């Protein structure tokens, strides 16, 4: 299910970063600049409302499930924290192409590790994660409707 999730999250990452080389087509290099800053903080912004989400979840249960999923969440931060730093559109470009490419990355480890466990293990917290991968998902996908509302006027 999460597989799912993830998989569907996958797709839409990838199309949205193939997008992000469009806005480069903008009229000024300073247009698009702050396009992408204001985009890369949208999503940063959202990440990291799940990460809080599911750091939260973790305080609900024991074990190493709970270790696992508050370290996931904080590593999702990790990654997005530092994405419209760059001060000129070039670094803006690579950083969020880079932020959004290790939130997927992120989003299979966590999924393959769920999957690994025959005691069901992550059962307890399905719910939680997947509803995670699909804030995830629609943080991407508003994303991209970005680039491209704003690569046809």
């Amino acid at each position: 299910n999460i597989a799912e999730a993830v998989q569907q999250l996958n797709h839409t990452i990838v199309n949205a970063a193939h997008e992000l080389h469009e806005t480069l087509g903008l009229p000024t290099p300073d247009e698009a600049l702050n396009l992408l800053t204001e985009q890369a903080n949208a999503f940063k912004t959202k990440i990291a409302e799940v990460t809080t989400s599911l750091k939260q979840e973790a305080e609900k249960h024991q074990g190493s499930v709970a270790e696992q999923l508050n370290a996931f969440a904080r590593n999702l931060n990790n990654s997005i924290h530092d994405a419209a730093t760059s001060l000129n559109l070039q670094d803006q470009l690579n950083s969020l192409q880079s932020a959004l490419t290790n939130v997927g990355h992120q989003w299979q480890d966590i999924a393959t590790k769920t999957q690994a466990s025959a005691q069901e293990a992550w059962a307890p917290v399905q719910s939680a994660l997947q509803e995670a991968a699909e804030k995830t998902k629609e943080a991407a996908a508003n994303l991209q409707n970005s680039i491209q509302s704003a690569v046809q006027k």
